[PDB]
């Protein structure tokens, strides 16, 4: 830089494009008659740093006169009709001209190669490929030295174009974009469950991912890319459509190679790149992932991810997603759980005759991407969808007017709107109560125009209230007018909701397998004062290792039952304040035959229109319990205001109620007795004393994050109440898991 005033002894460059390192600009096309070979040309054009063609191949193909200008033209058409970006005899030769390169397949070699202008590259050949293909000893021939180059720092930075896949995988997928904007070039069945891919401009599919957008993420992990994202889209859809044709396996960066198809050095790169990308999907739990196990020798990262430590608290859904991925990726991971059985809030009673209900959960809410629509896959598992019909039924008998409903629900959706509406003014600071607020906006509705409604017309408004109060867990004077449906504004899970005929706990029980898992113990003290962390089991039993993950219930961080050494921060306590503990409660009756079939049809649920405001909640929906309709099993759920008005009454006193109901509910007929039957105490229950959290009055979703933020990146935080994004739900706790586990490997 300095001194070079003098064009006289101003450095001589071969090469025009500023930067090259190749001194000696062969030509790689021997196309033209008067190729320069290695020798002079009045100019060279620049592919890669070990890629150039002289200007006569350049005429040879772009002047009219010339006998490329057919081949070049024809392709010059395809080009503009099927792609976006711009066709140039640079782009052409990139796409059409140059060789092919391989690896050879014997484990001594691994030697990089070109091949011969006419071989075309497909997958059985680099699947196969040694030495010397269409006697002596090729496999020590020396490596072209231009293949050394391609693996040092700046040599993508002085590639000229992206390097667009040739027949990918991920083209099916895809067939709705431009193939360059995807990663492919411009001129070339699965589960109903997996749509990977958003379609152009669609919003609003969970976990869908964009095919042409790097997410941020991907953009922080791979800074490399911010200039152009297109060779690694390319390559991180080939991973994904390569998973979702099979997931029952673990996808490995050699059964990726061979689908990796590009002319030129390009290639090398490419499968480097490749081997570093999918790891980093493997963490995210992007892919290799759910309920696949390995188990044994063979893990799933490298082994610079082991000899880290990790302690997780809680054998729930959450926990042990955390701890099968942790296991998968060779980290040394023990659980201890509190109770006597793992599983949590996923608890499935099996006593039932040809039937399985679920104490806990036992529905899923979006099957499009949904982790448990996966590893339902995997297992091969069937899933149940819940039909349209369900028809609310007044007691003592009379199934209600549709077209009543049909208008409730209006002014129902229609005070949500004016609440929603009311929001937009307030802080934090001037939060009121949801219930507050209905009651309130209803009564100046009515007050205003004297348009009052019939007694039936506002017990069918009840149902649909006693249903939020389903929703959020608890009575509606406890949840937040501001922030009570926080939740639905991010993309949500799309798709069928369904029964989940065999219960969660066949794919916790699955996920469970072959850990360490110490039950009966449950954790007191959690030390990190220390360079390692220190656990300690309420009875004395000592735990050590380098990280720790809590995977406990909402209720139990907000009444302290473990201590924290140093103590949780202050504004980490406000939001674990911030969210409400709720509750709900399942009776399930087991009748010697099904009585409801005549009237109800085949349908999978009927409604109990609520007799008085004051009991909305009490048995607001029942639910038929096998698909099948063969057996007679019916599960109930006890909501809002009813769960506290049962907390002292026994079991045998709620089923009475329940009975005393459903002999209302089919006034004009019989119905037996139960045989078998069960009560939930969820609230009771010393080690969760909770169904799903909500957010309290005076809260804000943003809650969800501060829980989840890790202390000193030594103790992290997973569950149901630790994800923003999908709370309260089995999915979202998994997620959140998987989450944490993706943090404690990086
Ligand atoms: C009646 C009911 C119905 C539900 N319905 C659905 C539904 O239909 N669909 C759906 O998706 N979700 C539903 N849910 C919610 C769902 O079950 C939860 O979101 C999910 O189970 C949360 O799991 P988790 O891993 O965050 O914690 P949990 O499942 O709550 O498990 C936490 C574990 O922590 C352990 N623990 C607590 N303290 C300690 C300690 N000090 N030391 C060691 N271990 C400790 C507990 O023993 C427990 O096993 C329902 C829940 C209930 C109760
Ligand atoms: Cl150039
Ligand atoms: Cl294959
Ligand atoms: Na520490
Ligand atoms: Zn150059
Ligand atoms: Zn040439
Ligand atoms: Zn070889």
């Amino acid at each position: 830089p300095l001194g070079s005033e003098f064009k006289g002894l101003r450095r001589r460059r071969k090469c025009e494009k500023a930067g090259c390192t190749a001194t000696c600009p062969v030509c790689f096309a021997s196309a033209s008659e008067r190729c320069a070979k290695n020798g002079y040309t009045s100019r060279w054009y620049h592919l890669s740093c070990g890629e150039h063609f002289c200007n006569e191949c350049f005429d040879h193909y772009y002047r009219s006169h010339k006998d490329g200008y057919d081949k070049y033209t024809t392709w010059k058409k395809i080009w503009t009709s099927n792609g976006k970006t711009e066709p140039s005899p640079k782009a052409f030769m990139a796409d059409q001209q140059l060789p092919y390169w391989v690896q050879c397949t014997k484990p001594e070699c691994r030697k990089w190669r070109q091949l011969t202008k006419e071989i075309q590259l497909t997958p059985q050949i680099a699947k196969t490929y040694r030495c010397g293909m269409k006697t002596s000893d090729h496999c020590s021939l020396p490596e072209d030295l231009r293949v050394l180059e391609v693996s040092n720092h700046w040599w993508y930075s002085m590639l000229i174009l992206p390097p667009l896949l040739k027949d990918s995988v991920a083209a099916p997928l895809l067939s709705a974009y431009y193939p360059d904007c995807v990663g492919m070039s411009p001129s070339c069945g699965m589960n109903r469950y997996f749509q990977p891919f958003y379609q152009p401009n669609e919003c609003g599919k969970a976990l869908c991912v964009r095919p042409d957008v790097m997410e941020l993420d991907e953009l922080y992990e791979f800074p490399e890319y911010s200039r152009d994202p297109t060779m690694y889209l390319a390559l991180r859809n080939l991973i994904l459509a390569l998973w979702y044709t099979n997931c029952k396996e673990a996808l490995t960066p050699q059964k990726c190679i061979p689908h990796i198809i590009v002319r030129g050095l390009v290639r090398i790169r490419c499968v480097q790149e490749v081997e570093r990308i999918l790891y980093f999907m493997t963490r995210k739990g992007l892919i290799n992932t759910g309920v696949l196990s390995v188990g044994a020798d063979q893990y799933l990262l490298p082994k610079d991810y082991h000899n880290k430590s990790v302690i997780i608290i809680g054998a729930g859904p959450a926990g042990l997603a955390a701890a099968r991925q942790l296991h998968n990726f060779g980290i040394k991971v023990t659980v201890l759980e509190a109770k006597d059985r793992i599983g949590g809030r996923v608890w499935d009673d099996k006593s039932f005759k040809g039937v399985t209900v679920g104490r806990g959960a036992q529905i899923v809410n979006g099957c499009i991407n949904n982790p448990v629509a996966l590893m339902c896959e995997q297992l091969g598992i069937s899933m149940h969808k819940f039909g349209e019909r369900c028809d609310l039924i007044q007691e003592g008998g009379r199934i209600t007017d549709p077209t009543i409903d049909k208008r409730m629900d209006f002014h129902f959706n229609a005070l949500l709107d004016v609440v929603s509406e009311w929001r937009k003014d307030k802080t934090q600071l001037q939060d009121v109560p949801l219930g507050e607020k209905i009651e309130e906006i209803y009564k100046a509705f009515i007050k205003e125009s004297g348009i009052q409604f019939s007694e039936l017309e506002g017990q069918v408004l009840q149902f649909h209230l006693s249903n939020l109060e389903y929703a959020c867990g608890s009575n509606l004077h406890q949840v937040s007018a501001r922030s009570w449906d926080h939740n639905e504004f991010f993309a949500q899970f799309a798709g069928d909701h369904t029964l989940l005929t065999p219960g969660y706990s066949v794919i916790i029980e699955k996920l469970a397998e072959g850990l360490d898992i110490q039950l009966k113990s449950p954790v007191q003290c959690i030390d990190y004062s220390g360079d390692e962390v220190q656990v300690t089991t309420t009875d004395g039993t000592g735990y050590s290792a380098q990280k720790v993950l809590v995977t406990v219930p909402l209720a139990l961080l907000q009444k302290g039952a473990i201590q924290f050494n140093p103590p949780l921060s202050e504004k980490k306590m406000k939001a674990i304040n911030s969210l409400g503990a709720g509750i709900i409660e399942k009776i399930a009756l087991q009748f010697p035959y099904r009585f409801w079939d005549s009237k109800v049809q085949g349908a999978d649920f009927f409604g109990h229109v609520p007799p008085s405001a004051s009991k909305r909640g009490l048995f607001a929906v029942f639910y038929d319990m096998d698909p099948q309709k063969k057996h007679s099993v019916l599960m109930s759920v006890i909501a809002g205001e009813a769960v506290a008005s049962v907390r002292t009454l026994d079991d045998k006193q709620v089923l009475q109620q329940c009975m005393a109901t459903l002999r209302e509910l089919f006034k004009e007929q019989e119905v037996p007795d139960p045989t078998k039957y069960f009560v939930t105490r969820w609230s009771t229950d010393p080690w969760i004393q909770m169904a799903y959290s909500f957010v309290k009055t005076g809260g804000s979703g943003e809650a969800y994050d501060i829980i989840a933020e890790d202390i000193q990146g030594t103790v992290f935080f997973a569950g149901e109440a630790t994800n923003r994004h999908f709370p309260q739900t089995v999915t979202g706790a998994y997620l959140s898991g998987v989450r944490e586990a993706s943090k404690i490997a990086a």
